């Protein structure tokens, strides 16, 4: 309990397969991926968690979470907000983001963020410095 | 900021690319193909940078944005910070004082400052 994390940097989280960026808009309660204009709500806090080798992904004082059913934003840092970076051997600079609890990779379907246990081509992300 | 990078436009998320086999220079929305990885290097002229792909250098000839086989004066670009958008720069051609811009799938240049000229250059790997 009482997990903590420390912000490492601010970054965009962009998909290799469609160039789309993960975003979270608090006012619309909207979490998704968008492929056009770059907006401020596509900037995330990348955080070293208190658990070795695992990171959290934050926006608007919340944390990116996979609960076994959907990808959502959590008000509290839970074990299900821990992600590891799995380098993609064939695509230097890209990572899969693997949920610790559920061993599911961050993916997308249409405009939605999802998670998948099988490795696929739309699970490859580049997390680049926003500033 | 130096070395291999992607060069991505704020307004539409498109990335500059150059494909030697197709002789195709432009901007592209969609998948992040390897012909979108540029070499951003300090030039021989202090204060300016070259934007390199396929062993060639991005230039503006006064009419069109094209590649150059050699590092000539028209291949020199400066980074001009965008005051209102942290992390973004305009790319200003030294010889012609024209900013790198886009129109559809074309790279173009414009001496006016506009909203289509804001780029983020991020590390490729
Ligand atoms: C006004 C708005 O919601 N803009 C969002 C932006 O929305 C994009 C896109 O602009 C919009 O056209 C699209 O709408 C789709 C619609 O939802 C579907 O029902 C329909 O079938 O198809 C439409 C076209 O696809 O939704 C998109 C998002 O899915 O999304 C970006 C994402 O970065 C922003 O969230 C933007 O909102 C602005 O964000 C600002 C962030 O600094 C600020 O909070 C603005 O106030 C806010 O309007
Ligand atoms: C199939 C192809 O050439 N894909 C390119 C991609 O091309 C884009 C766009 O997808 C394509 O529809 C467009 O085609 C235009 C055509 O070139 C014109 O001659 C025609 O008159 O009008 C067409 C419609 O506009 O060209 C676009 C580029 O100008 O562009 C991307 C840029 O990153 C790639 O180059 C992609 O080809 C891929 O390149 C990879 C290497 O980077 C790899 O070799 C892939 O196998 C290859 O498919």
């Amino acid at each position: 309990s009482h997990m903590s994390s420390v912000t490492i940097g601010k970054c965009y989280i962009q998909n290799r397969e469609n160039g789309g960026r993960a975003f979270y808009n608090l006012g619309r309660k909207d979490l998704g991926i968008f492929t056009g204009k770059m907006y401020d709500d596509q900037i995330w806090s990348f955080q070293k968690s208190d658990t070795p080798g695992y990171y959290t992904i934050g926006r608007e004082s919340k944390f990116l979470q996979y609960n076994g059913e959907q990808v959502i934003m959590s008000d509290i840092e839970q074990d299900t907000t821990l992600w590891s970076l799995e380098e993609v051997p064939e695509d230097k600079g890209f990572y899969r983001l693997l949920n610790k609890v559920h061993k599911a990779y961050l993916d997308y379907n249409g405009g939605d963020l999802v998670a998948n246990k099988h490795q696929t081509e739309s699970e490859k992300w580049i997390l680049f410095k926003a500033y």
